[PDB]
C-alpha cells in the first residue's frame, strides 16, 4: 500500500480534527525510537497533557501504529498511564496522554540505589497491569525502566505501548520481531511464536537495570546482544552477592530460556519477594535525591 492510503486508514481509526485547536506550549521533554513526547496544555483549563508524535513516514513498520490507538482506546487501570485521544496532524500521529510529573524509572535506576522494598514496590505495580493485560491477550512488548512512569507521590504506572500486540484464541501467538533489543526476550530473538510470556523475560531485565544500574550486554552492538541473549545461559546479576536470597528466587523465575517454565503474571504476584513491596511513600525518596551504588 502507497504512504498516502496508509495514512487515510490510520485516519479513519484516530480522533477526526486538529489538537492545537486546544492545545498551547508544545516543548519536547523525551523520546522514544519512534518519535518525541512533548509537555502541552489544554487551552481552556490549564491541564497538563503528554503528547506522543510519530512520523508516519519514519517508521520501521507503519502498521504497527494502529495497536496502541486501537487496542487501547478507554483502557482503565491503576498502573497503566492513560490515553486521552489520538489525530492525524499532517504526516505525524499525535497521541494525547496522561502526564506523570515523577518521569521515567530510567532517571532513577541511573542515578541513585534502590533498596529491595523499592525495588519490590515496582514489580508489584508493574505485575498487576501485566497480569490483567495478559488475561486480555495484550502483550506490551516493550517492558523497559523507560517504559514505566512515577506520580510525584511514588504510584507506578506502565506507559509506552506503541509496541503492544493482541493476540486471541484465534490467533494465539506473535511471531513479530518487535522490541528493544537488550531486553528481548530470547524466544522471540529466536523468531520463535510468542506470548505474553515476552513480556516476563522484559521484566528480568528491568529488575538487573534496578539492582545494577544497566541491562546486560549494554554497550555492545545491539545486534551482538541479541545474539547473546539469544544464545548464552540467562545473564547474571552484577551485584548478585548483594541481594537477597529471596530476589534472587524471584529474578530466577523471570530469566527462564523455556517460555514454558517462564512464570506467569498471575503466578509472580504470589511470589514472597513482593511481600517487601513498600508503599508509594517508599519510593518518593528516589525522586529527591541520589545515593551511590
Ligand atoms: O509524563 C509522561 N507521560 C507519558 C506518556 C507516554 C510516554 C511514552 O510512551 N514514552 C515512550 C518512551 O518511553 C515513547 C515516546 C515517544 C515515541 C514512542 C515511545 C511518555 C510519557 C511521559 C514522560 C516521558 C516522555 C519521554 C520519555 C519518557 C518519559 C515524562 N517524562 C518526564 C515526565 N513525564
Amino acid at each position: 500500500s502507497s504512504h498516502e492510503q496508509f495514512r487515510a486508514a490510520l485516519q479513519l481509526v484516530v480522533d477526526p480534527g486538529d489538537p492545537r485547536s486546544y492545545l498551547d506550549n508544545f516543548i519536547k521533554i523525551g523520546e522514544g525510537s519512534t518519535g518525541i513526547v512533548c509537555i502541552a496544555t489544554v487551552r481552556s483549563s490549564g491541564k497538563l497533557v503528554a503528547v506522543k508524535k510519530m512520523d508516519l513516514r519514519k517508521q520501521q513498520r507503519r502498521e504497527l501504529l494502529f495497536n496502541e490507538v486501537v487496542i487501547m482506546r478507554d483502557y482503565q487501570h491503576e498502573n497503566v498511564v492513560e490515553m486521552y485521544n489520538s489525530y492525524l496532524v499532517g504526516d505525524e500521529l499525535w497521541v494525547v496522554m496522561e502526564f506523570l510529573e515523577g518521569g521515567a524509572l530510567t532517571d532513577i535506576v541511573t542515578h541513585t540505589r534502590m533498596n529491595e522494598e523499592q525495588i519490590a514496590a515496582v514489580c508489584l505495580a508493574v505485575l498487576q497491569a501485566l497480569s490483567v493485560l495478559h488475561a486480555q491477550g495484550v502483550i506490551h512488548r516493550d517492558i523497559k525502566s523507560d517504559s514505566i512512569l512515577l506520580t510525584h507521590d511514588g504510584r507506578v504506572k506502565l506507559s509506552d505501548f506503541g509496541f503492544c500486540a493482541q493476540v486471541s484464541k484465534e490467533v494465539p501467538r506473535r511471531k513479530s520481531l518487535v522490541g528493544t533489543p537488550y531486553w528481548m526476550a530470547p524466544e522471540l530473538i529466536s523468531r520463535l511464536p510468542y506470548g505474553p510470556e515476552v513480556d516476563i523475560w522484559s521484566l528480568g531485565i528491568m529488575v538487573i537495570e534496578m539492582v545494577d544500574g544497566e541491562p546486560p550486554y549494554f554497550n555492545e552492538p545491539p545486534l551482538k546482544a541479541m545474539k547473546m541473549i539469544r544464545d548464552n545461559l540467562p545473564p547474571r546479576l552484577k551485584n548478585l552477592h548483594k541481594v537477597s536470597p529471596s530476589l534472587k528466587g524471584f529474578l530466577d523465575r523471570l530469566l527462564v530460556r523455556d517460555p514454558a517454565q517462564r512464570a506467569t503474571a498471575a503466578e509472580l504476584l504470589k511470589h514472597p519477594f513482593l511481600a517487601k513491596a513498600g508503599p508509594p511513600a517508599s519510593i518518593v525518596p528516589l525522586m529527591r535525591q541520589n545515593r551511590t551504588r
